[PDB]
């Protein structure tokens, strides 16, 4: 619109992807989907842009994994018995491993280099690691290279913190890292006026302060919050639905897609 | 022989692969190598071992590939003005997601799920997280898997701390999870009398802290102490050259191979 | 529809793939629109078809990956000489492995075996081999397996013969392998009454023998005659884009999707 | 050796890999014999010889996968009943397309292009073929390529050809494309004057045809056989073990290893 | 146990 | 019926 | 020549 | 200046 015309001077982009974009039917990997979004940030990294990656969506794919080794390696009398629950730090730290994996199987077959840094909630706490990390990214990012977060879910010790959620986690790296704009990858088209399954729901073509402040009932509202703390800042957010593979491409050319969360533009 | 009967109720095996077995020629991976090891950890972990994998060689790969990239995006004018150094950091983080993914690809070649923990030195200074630690890696061994550590050199702000390179890391590891026998896959045969390229030097059978304590010169110092460290807290420590593939079963089946480090055994 | 209604005793169904959807920008893998039909090609499988698969567009990759190989050894005195043509047989032979390298990667992420079978025309003239390649393929569904067909390109000699492109391979594999509906994955949403950047043109809902014979004018001259000519002897033809990833749930529902082939449902 | 001094001149070298070299135990690949073949055979494609590959050991991880399926898909009632023997067609044609998958994978790796070309029986029949596949094999060894062959046996209707195993197929191959030296991979050091378990027995430093003709009693004899009828042409032959990594490079430096084939060398 | 009996190993993969 | 009872899916995995 | 010199390898990758 | 025009893209891929 006329409002969206900051997507112009964009050059550092944080792409954050959602739980419910990586992980497909049945706990397995959603290949299309995922496939369709390393096409779009290889194009978009040849493009001229500096794409990082805030990855999400290991605890399930791991689970998926522990039950099928359970399984492989039970026995029938066993299977008659009751089961028990997976650990969670040892599914996320089977998930990561293999999610990472196909990430540089994809970025390797579109030739492009795909690089993993882990960042915990208590090393945020020291400003010479905010130091060093802003350091390694700008370094990584002048060789053209992907740099995919995520968070250390598999050593975590664990809301009190810096962020607590991937939510949260790429706000925080694009206030430290000077990004120009975040893209919070979801399965939904945006933020609507109430429930989505609601047909009286309307999409919202910006959030404003003085008036969406409170009019949508909630997760998302961790979205929200998250958003909200961004661009509070001056970095703006959007909002958009990662089933699409041409949703990042809308946004940055524009279009009116997704839902804004701007200072600027909001009166 | 006698004194390597041990080698019986060993249950628990901590291997830590060094740089030198890792990277072959060029910077590249030394596939046939880690072929045989993964190929071997794997016969171990379904023979009723828990076998617990310490990598190690990331910097080297990362370098290797992110010279790639600046060539395929240098251009000619460029390549005649001086070259500069790669970052630290960024070859690191660009080396550690590369191994890890090819680690994940040959197990799951092989029918074994591996699952991937980053430990850094300011995490280690919580007893809390030492059990939360000890808590994950237990439910990872209890379902047949193998969780495969490392040093997360790609954030680390970096000696004074308990660990400061994974010869010392492995031992930490072996120390606290309880494990039974350490095995350092090196690229020598093991401890010599002095260096190895003269022919007066020979095989250390067992090192003893009494006579074999000063008749070495020394890297492999790092080795020693801390082999040196571990052995003192009974933890066995074998040092083995991993250019072959059945050195693991051999000083797994009690054979003479390798150096030991027994506070028992010395005397 | 009401015409549409075969769509429920299908069985075996003979999916070919175009090079319009295999091959993207640059002459690179479509690393999305592949994922998305692995995805669903595997999800039908699961659900009780047996799906045969015809790949194809092996030539551009091929060709794309050997002009790689000639810039990375060659050197610049050269790149300033003229260029050459890349042989034809070399790309499809380059090509083929690569593209099935990666059919198989995915194929097993996707926990689905899925087997490679190359078929020559000079073969095609023995009735035995018509008969082993049945058994084959029997032998092959009988354990949920998706065999992979192709043309031997790499080794042909070369219209003349039984079949003369993958547009006329289905339609052979499918009359010979007695299946129940025959899927051509063009980048097209179908037949259309004219060209399809015509505005007046229009969608053709089903292909009339004595009404829409001529009245179509025109690659997909091929296409269409291979569908006449398979649908002539009773087997049910469907002409759908293979850019989307419900195009083959949609026509094995029932649904008016793509160009219908029908001998019965023409009048 | 004096006898051996024909390895200087060496250019183009077929090299033939056994099923006791591919296959490890539990039927599964052998992942660090592959590995280190691997890495031998693209630091000679990078020296400057012309490397072809005539692979072979598909049926054995073919029927590996298609047991995994059918127990997979199978279910208990049914374990209890008789089993089945599983196609010899249905194993080859899934043991080829992993194999040749997992060749990419590592080829790729190792920064080596590899191809894959597949001849039948039935196609050796014409001169006009045999002329097109040596344009093409030269097409492609000019750019560095590393030519995949195999025996088509997924397709094969079927020893009155001109070739039955790939022990005769590797001879007809460097027959007609002119190589220089035919190295037949296999799990044993050589010829032996009798049994390998036999302590008597003796390793063959050169096969005469005038001695040792009939001075050895045997699987191996096809080797010997395919051996003598392409060292009668005017190809070297040797036969050498490949459980050892730097084998290749000692026959291909003059080097005592293997057993040899040679119709000059023989009096 | 039936349910288990007349089943098979992908059945039970799922929930 | 007990060999099978009292196996697991990785020791069928095998001959 | 001067397209190739002040040229990179990913631009000459492409046609 | 020549040790790069007389060069290759893998050459320089080494030291
Ligand atoms: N008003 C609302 N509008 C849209 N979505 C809503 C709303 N209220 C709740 N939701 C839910 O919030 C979900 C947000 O998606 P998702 O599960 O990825 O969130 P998340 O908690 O941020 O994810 P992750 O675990 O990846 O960080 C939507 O899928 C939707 O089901
Ligand atoms: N007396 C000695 N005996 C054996 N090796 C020695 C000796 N003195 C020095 N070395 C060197 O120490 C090296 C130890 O191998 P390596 O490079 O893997 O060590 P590291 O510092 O422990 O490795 P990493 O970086 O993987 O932790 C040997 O390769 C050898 O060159
Ligand atoms: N009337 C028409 N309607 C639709 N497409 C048409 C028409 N005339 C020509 N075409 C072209 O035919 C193409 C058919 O697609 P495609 O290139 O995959 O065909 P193909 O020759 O069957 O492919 P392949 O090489 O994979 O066998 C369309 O992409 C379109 O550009
Ligand atoms: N006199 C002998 N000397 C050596 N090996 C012998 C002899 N007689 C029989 N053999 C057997 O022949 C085998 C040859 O190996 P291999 O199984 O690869 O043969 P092949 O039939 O050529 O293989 P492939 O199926 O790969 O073509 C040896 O492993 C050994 O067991």
């Amino acid at each position: 619109d006329r409002s969206r015309a900051f997507a112009r001077d964009v050059k550092r982009i944080v792409v954050k992807v959602g739980t419910a974009v990586v992980t497909g039917k049945g706990g397995r990997l959603a290949l299309g989907r995922l496939g369709a979004l390393c096409e779009q940030l290889a194009e978009l990294n040849s493009d001229g842009f500096e794409v990082i990656l805030v990855s999400s969506g290991a605890v399930g794919l791991g689970r998926q994994r522990l039950r099928y080794r359970q399984l492989v390696n039970s026995s029938f009398a066993d299977l008659q018995k009751p089961q028990t629950e997976l650990d969670g730090k040892a599914c996320a730290g089977v998930g990561q491993s293999s999610l990472m994996a196909y990430y540089e199987t994809m970025f390797d077959q579109l030739d492009v280099t795909a690089a993993q840094l882990l960042v915990n909630d208590s090393s945020f706490r020291d400003k010479d690691f905010r130091k060093q990390l802003n350091e390694t990214v700008k370094s990584m990012l002048d060789l053209r290279v992907i740099p995919i977060f995520n968070e250390n879910d598999a050593i975590s010790t664990r809301s009190s913190g810096i962020f607590w959620d991937n939510d949260s986690l790429a706000a925080l790296l694009a206030l430290e890292l000077k990004a120009d704009l975040l893209i919070l990858l979801s399965d939904v088209e945006g933020l609507y006026t109430g429930p989505p399954s609601d047909p009286n729901s309307k999409l919202i073509h910006t959030f404003v302060k003085e008036k969406h402040q409170d009019e949508i009932t909630f997760g998302m509202t961790a979205k929200v919050k998250a958003a909200v703390n961004a661009a509070y800042a001056g970095i703006p957010v959007i909002i958009t639905s990662g089933y699409s593979a041409e949703n990042i491409d809308k946004v940055l050319r524009g279009l009116r897609v997704g839902t804004l969360f701007h200072q600027d533009a909001r009166l």
